[PDB]
């Protein structure tokens, strides 16, 4: 359910590092 970010859109299907920033860009 909450795999996709509940606010910002992550460019890739990784994880939403909303605690640190937006997206971790870890691919």
């Amino acid at each position: 359910l909450n795999n996709p970010c509940n606010g910002v859109t992550c460019p890739s299907g990784y994880r939403c590092s909303i605690v640190d920033k937006q997206c971790i860009k870890k691919e």
